[PDB]
């Protein structure tokens, strides 16, 4: 049945109080619960039906009556009608006692367990799981819930809000009470029991001075692990205080990890529960990027506390409303906390690869979609991350200070309520009015940025006429028509752009928005006394396609002298864009023509000059750096070529590479010895309270250089790996692992960092993804090394994304033109759905693309695809997704 966003419409039905008995056994739990009931204004004399999926009904009453099966209601596994004549016409007490299964519960929705962890997981639907409901966000209400357990087993016992008691009961079993005293959706909803240990902390809030205890929770192994995400706590309360006025609302909030989770984490009220991977860190078990993961994630699931809590849904078609915004806070945190350029840079590296990409494909949704089956296939980079695009759009508009004005509006106006994005949208229009001094102006056309999907396109021409130093930006705009809309309509784009003086690398104007809102618009500046060159979007001010219609000579001056970090990248990005369309088009008419000889074009010399310019330079950021030496990734180049023929991009990407190596290898060589001491330096190697981004970047850098310098086999590097795989950090050894892949020295170096890596859990998933990801020949008998030997038959989430997903992004092998790497993928798939259709449909992701590639490629992708389709019992989940993705 799917859901259209049209047709939403008020429950009949109110429920203002839950209360819920959890009573936790070896081999079933018992849940009792009594929601407290109303006839809503809305209600037309319906059924009164509640979702409930898997549950075994032990007994279900209103108000004392025993209701019976067949003649009072019917239950189909699914959904529990009960008969309106049966239901009371004011106030009136439903309750129920159902039996789950949490041991055998392996699709990680509701409740389940997690090696020794008993975890409630309830977004989107997942609470008609654990009871009957009527599971949507727009029923709120207020949460008393009592669990119980074994002591021994289960010491810890979490739900949401105040715990009001903690009891003993007979056959050595406790209880603890829970009151969550703010009104919210069920999806919210969560429960904890474990053995667990925690650290904990006071925190202070800013204006109200309001005391706040904060624990962060692991099974005792890991306790080791918590502290960094204790420090990213307070760091978020602090920004959330400073930058949006917001005080946490509880007397205490706890952070628990759990091994096997779908999401990154979750914003349950006053309970948040990660993915350990998102969670737990330390300097010698884990890489560098768990850090910012770690203060992104937990940054997240904060700002969460009032974009999703205090705020909610109306219903599931506004999630970019939580998510979009929450992304979008979580970013200006987590640039904040950084100080490195590379923070705004990868986010921008992302959505430009994954969700152009997805935006492009049979998928491509609006941020705002129109209809859905499975609410789960839209927790996509398009909800999140163009999403979080749309909602910085208004601060780039609107600036700082009228930002955080409509802001504050939109939480006084929704504060304890259900919310929609018209509801944004019309705050930050009073903010609007506000900066323009303006009553009449409007925000009408921004909506069309949640309705209107696929990328628009923002090309441009110029004029400097000398004489009277006038310069002229003609800006156009165009979205391609898509099966949502076969008429797109100009978007609102703001362009935020500087003009630098080609001779002398200067500045010529303040930094100045563009505010297109028509198709095409001319631009004039006045007084500009020489022709500059344009710095077009700068910081990626809106998500699009940038044509900057500048020559290669100029984007190398932007590279070279321009202030904005996204431009110098982007002139980058284009600048090897060029030469990758060129020599693709070249290698590809050679093969189809089956040529005996042809030419390459060289890469641009004063390019690969311009890198070793700013390689050079000891006071641009490493982590920029890192990006200059790299190509664009695959699929942000896959947006550009139709057919794409795998093989040849791969020999393209390996040609351009080698021409810049050529050049430059003794400089990289110079480089990653120079870099060492600084960027291997043991500050802090026992202080899990501060962290040096700019250090991390150093790495990050070294760890690039080694990685080509490998790949080029330049003299005696294999010393260089040796060495650098004794290193303390695990992004330098796991590194030396995968550029090992070159070398008779790999199964060496796969034994060392296996061993390195087989007693913490977090670290042995990073290094099956260094293996996952290794450029290998012999890729396919490792990966079936990995499943014998490691995997086996483990159904964590982590463990089969780690030893699949890394591997489907080798461009040669995954790719293979026998098919092998699509009938490999999809049989994991298929495994997969059987006991875990969110983590199958995840899996799928390769598959995004199939319509860009040639046509041998096309076919092979899209016969697995109606292949898994076939399957017995497929998943309305993969089904869903596949029959979306293959256009029906
Ligand atoms: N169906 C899902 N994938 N749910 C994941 C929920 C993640 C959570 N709402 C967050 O983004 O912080
Ligand atoms: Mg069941
Ligand atoms: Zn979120």
């Amino acid at each position: 049945k799917i859901h259209y966003r049209k047709d939403y419409k008020p429950s009949g039905f109110i429920i203002n109080n839950v209360t819920l008995n959890i009573n936790i056994h070896d081999n079933e739990t018992i849940v009792r619960s009594v929601l407290d009931m109303d006839i809503s204004k809305h209600n037309v004399g319906e059924d009164l039906v509640f979702d409930g999926v898997g549950l075994k009904i032990n007994e279900i009453s209103i108000n004392n009556k025993k209701l019976v099966e067949g003649e009072e209601y019917t239950y189909d596994n699914e959904f529990l009608t009960i008969f309106s004549k049966f239901v009371p016409k004011s106030k009136f007490a439903f309750s129920s006692e159902v039996i789950i299964h949490p041991e055998t519960n392996y699709a990680l929705t509701g409740l389940y367990k997690s090696k020794n962890i008993i975890v409630s997981q309830c977004e989107a639907t997942g609470f008609r799981r654990i009871t009957f409901f009527i599971d949507r966000p727009d029923m709120m209400a207020k949460y008393d819930v009592t669990v119980t357990a074994d002591k021994e087993k289960y010491p810890v016992l979490l739900s949401n809000g105040d715990k009001v008691n903690e009891f003993e009961i007979p056959g050595g079993r406790h209880g603890a009470r829970f009151n969550d005293p703010h009104l919210k959706p069920c999806y919210l909803f969560a429960v904890v029991a474990g053995d667990l240990k925690h650290l904990s902390a006071t925190y202070i809030t800013k204006y109200t001075k309001k005391k706040v205890e904060l624990y962060v929770f692991s099974e005792e192994k890991y306790v080791s692990k918590l502290q960094w995400a204790l420090e990213c706590l307070k760091k978020s309360m602090a920004f959330d205080e400073d930058y949006f006025g917001l005080e946490y609302d509880l007397s205490r909030l706890n952070l628990v990890a759990v091994s096997d989770f779908n999401p990154g984490a979750m914003e349950n009220k006053g309970l948040n529960i990660f993915n350990a991977n998102s969670l737990l860190a330390s300097k010698k078990n884990s890489i560098d990027f768990s850090y910012a993961r770690i203060l992104t994630v937990v940054g997240h699931e904060y700002f969460h506390n009032y974009t999703g809590n205090r705020v909610t849904l109306r219903d599931w078609f506004q999630l970019t409303l939580k998510e979009g915004l929450t992304v979008h806070r979580e970013n200006l945190f987590s640039e904040e906390m950084t100080k490195t350029v590379t923070t705004r840079l990868s986010h921008v590296d992302l959505l430009r690869s994954v969700q152009f990409l997805e935006d492009s494909s049979p998928l491509s949704h609006p941020i705002r979609p129109e209809s859905y089956v499975s609410m789960e296939n839209f927790y996509t980079t398009t909800v999140y991350d163009k999403g979080s695009e749309v909602m910085r759009m208004y601060l780039t508009i609107l600036g700082e200070e009228y930002y955080k004005k409509g802001f504050d509006i939109y939480i006084k106006k929704n504060d304890g309520n259900t919310a929609t994005c018209e509801d944004f949208n019309y705050a930050m229009e009073q903010a609007y009015k506000m900066k323009k001094a303006d009553n009449s102006a409007n925000l009408n056309q921004y909506l069309l940025w949640f309705s209107q999907s696929g990328t628009p396109h923002v090309s441009f021409k110029y004029n400097y006429d000398a004489e009277k130093k006038q310069y002229s930006i003609h800006v156009n705009q165009y979205t391609k028509p898509d099966e949502n809309q076969k008429e797109k309509k100009p978007l609102f784009i703001p362009i935020s752009v500087g003009l630098i003086n080609p001779e002398n690398g200067k500045e010529m104007i303040s930094q100045t928005t563009l505010e297109l809102t028509k198709e095409s618009d001319t631009f004039v500046f006045n007084n500009i006394a020489v022709k500059p060159i344009p710095s077009l979007f700068r910081g990626f001010s809106a998500p699009v396609y940038i044509e900057d219609n500048l020559t290669d000579e100029e984007r190398i001056l932007l590279l070279k002298y321009d202030s904005d970090a996204f431009v110098r990248y982007n002139s980058c990005t284009n600048i090897y864009m060029k030469q990758i369309l060129m020599n693709y088009n070249e290698f590809l008419k050679a093969k189809n023509e089956k040529l005996e000889s042809f030419n390459l074009t060289p890469v641009n010399a004063q390019f690969i000059d311009a890198i070793k310019y700013l390689l050079e330079d000891p006071h641009a950021d490493a982590g920029f750096k890192s990006y200059i030496v790299s190509l664009p990734q695959d699929r942000y180049i896959i947006n550009f070529v139709s057919n794409l023929d795998t093989d040849v991009l791969a020999d393209t990407k390996e040609y351009i590479y080698k021409q810049i190596g050529d050049k430059l290898n003794d400089v990289y060589y110079k480089m990653f010895k120079s870099l060492e001491a600084k960027a291997d330096d043991l500050t802090y190697f026992n202080d899990e309270s501060h962290v040096d981004f700019d250090q991390m970047n150093m790495r990050t850098l070294r760890n690039t250089l080694l990685s080509l310098l490998s790949k080029a086999q330049y003299p005696n590097i294999l010393n260089e790996i040796i060495e650098h795989s004794k290193s303390p950090y695990p992004s330098n050894w796991l590194t030396s692992l995968s550029v090992s892949a070159y070398f008779d020295k790999y199964f060496e170096l796969y034994d060392k960092t296996y061993k390195l890596s087989k007693d913490d859990e977090l670290l042995l998933q990073e290094w099956l993804k260094t293996v996952s990801r290794s450029d290998r020949k012999d890729i396919y008998e490792i990966l079936k090394k990995l499943e014998n030997e490691v995997l086996k038959d483990s159904k964590n989430p982590n463990d089969i994304r780690a030893v699949y997903l890394p591997f489907t992004n080798n461009l040669r092998r995954f790719h293979d033109i026998s098919g092998k790497g699509y009938k490999l993928i999809a049989e994991v798939i298929t495994k997969t759905d059987k006991f875990n259709p969110m983590v199958a449909t995840q899996l799928c992701e390769p598959f995004k693309l199939w319509n860009k590639l040639d046509t041998k490629r096309q076919e092979l992708m899209l016969n697995e695809m109606n292949t898994m389709l076939q399957e017995p019992n497929i998943s309305n989940n993969l089904k869903e997704y596949l029959l979306r993705l293959t256009n029906k």
